[PDB]
C-alpha cells in the first residue's frame, strides 16, 4: 500500500544506515559504474558488500575473488568465527553481459537470500542467521575492487 | 522464491516488449542519465512513459508538460478517448535532489498503481483498467524531452 524508495551512495571503505530497515520481501540493488575483471588481488576479498543486523552480525556477506577466481558467500555473529561459506565459480562467467558496469540485486526471500548479477540469479542463499538489515557496507582491498569507488544503492522496501 | 530481474535500453520513440510481464506487486524503475527542467515547450507532453497492456490498453501514462508544469496520469483502452485523468501540479518541486539524473519508480499494487519520483511519492494512482504490463514506451516531442535519449529500465517481477 505505501512502499518506499531509498537512495544511498556508498564509497568504497563505510558502511550506511538504512534509511528504512529491510526485511523478508524486500530488495537491494548495488550499481556499480565499473568493472574490472582485471585489476589484481585481494587481500584475499577485492571487494565485498555486507547486510549488517542492528547488532553488528553479517547477515550476508558477498565477496569477489579474482585471484581465487570465485565468489563467497558467508555470515556471522559479531565477535565470532565466519560460519559455513557457500561459493560460485568463475567470476568473469557471471558478469557476461555487463560493458562497464554492474548490478547485484539481493531479494529477501525471508528464510532465504537470492542473489542476482544483472538478469542472472547466481545462488539461492540459505540464512544462516535471520533478522531485519539495517545497515550496508562496502569493503574493498585497496586499488583493487572491481567495482566504481562510489557505489550506488536503492532499496525497495514496505512491499509483501 | 524465484523472483527475476530484467534489464531494457529504451530509446526514444521506442516501445519494448517486456520478457517478464508485470502484475501486480512487481516493480518497474526507469532511469535517466540526465535532467533537463528548462529544455522547451512539449506538443504537449515533453516525454511520456507508458505500460502497456497485451491488447494495446495505456495501463497507465505518465506524462511530463514544462510549459504547462504539470505531470499527468491517465489510462485508456485501445481505439477510444482518453479517461479521467490525475495530475500533479510543479514539475521541478518532484525532482527536488536529482543532480543530473532522475529515477521514476511505479509499484504495482494491484488495484493501484504507486508513482515514485527518487525517493518522493508523487501519487497513488487508482487503477482505471487493470491487467498486466507486457510492454513498455518512451514518448518524446522532438527535441525537448527531459531525460536522456535512452531510458534504462529494471524490471523486478515474480514477488509477492
Ligand atoms: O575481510 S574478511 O571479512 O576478514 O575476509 C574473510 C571473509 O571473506 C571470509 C568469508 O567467509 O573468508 C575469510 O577467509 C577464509 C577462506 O574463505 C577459507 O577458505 C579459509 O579456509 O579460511 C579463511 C579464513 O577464515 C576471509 O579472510
Ligand atoms: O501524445 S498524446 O498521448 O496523444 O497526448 C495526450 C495525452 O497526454 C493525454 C493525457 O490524458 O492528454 C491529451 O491532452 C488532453 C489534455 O491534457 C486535457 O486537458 C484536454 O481536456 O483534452 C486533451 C485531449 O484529450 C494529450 O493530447
Amino acid at each position: 500500500t505505501t512502499s518506499a524508495v531509498n537512495i544511498y551512495n556508498i564509497s568504497a571503505g563505510a558502511s550506511v544506515d538504512l534509511a528504512a530497515p529491510v526485511t523478508t520481501g524486500d530488495i537491494v540493488t548495488f550499481f556499480s559504474s565499473a568493472l574490472n575483471l582485471s585489476a589484481g588481488a585481494g587481500s584475499p576479498n577485492n571487494t565485498a558488500l555486507n547486510l549488517l543486523s542492528e547488532n553488528g552480525a553479517y547477515l550476508l556477506h558477498i565477496a569477489f575473488r579474482l585471484q581465487e577466481n570465485v565468489i563467497v558467500f558467508n555470515s556471522r555473529q559479531p565477535n565470532a568465527p565466519w560460519l559455513v561459506e557457500q561459493r560460485v565459480s568463475n567470476v568473469a562467467n557471471q558478469f557476461i553481459g555487463s560493458g562497464g558496469k554492474a548490478m547485484v540485486t539481493v531479494f529477501d526471500h525471508g528464510d532465504k537470500y537470492q542473489v542476482v548479477i544483472n538478469e542472472k540469479t547466481v545462488i539461492q542463499y540459505t540464512k544462516q542467521i535471520s533478522g531485519t538489515t539495517s545497515s550496508l557496507s562496502y569493503n574493498s582491498t585497496e586499488g583493487t575492487s572491481i567495482f566504481s569507488t562510489v557505489v550506488e544503492a536503492v532499496t525497495y522496501t514496505g512491499l509483501a
